[PDB]
């Protein structure tokens, strides 16, 4: 009896690399991917925020070269891209009113092989 806030409404089903560290959703929003270096991993920290896309090139892929050209939100809880890898969803939240959608990209998670029957 006391009614709890409410979270994030949907993620973006789909990212469109348009701006280094940028993507845009599938509704008209534009996403901020600040492709954050793991000690051992990668990390493409998405923010939602509202800004104008400039440049429309592959200058974060010729520099970073991680980030996919399109992310693809996956079932379970990860988003698959279109080059050939599975993005683990960090973490999904909504802060200042801006939608920070954390990306961690592996190598091929090892395939899984029923172990024992």
């Amino acid at each position: 009896g006391s009614m709890a806030g409410e979270d994030v409404g949907a993620p973006p089903d789909h990212l469109w690399v348009h701006q280094e560290g940028i993507y845009r959703d599938e509704y008209q929003r534009t996403w901020v991917a600040v492709v954050e270096e793991e000690t051992s991993f990668l990390r493409a920290r998405v923010q939602q925020i509202q800004v104008p896309l400039g440049d429309a090139a592959r200058p974060s892929h010729l520099l970073t070269s991680q980030l996919p050209l399109m992310w693809q939100l996956y079932p379970e809880e990860r988003y698959m891209d279109n080059n050939s890898r599975l993005w683990q969803i960090q973490h999904h939240l909504m802060v200042r009113g801006v939608q920070e959608l954390l990306l961690k990209l592996l190598p091929d998670d090892r395939s899984p092989g029923i172990h024992r029957d």
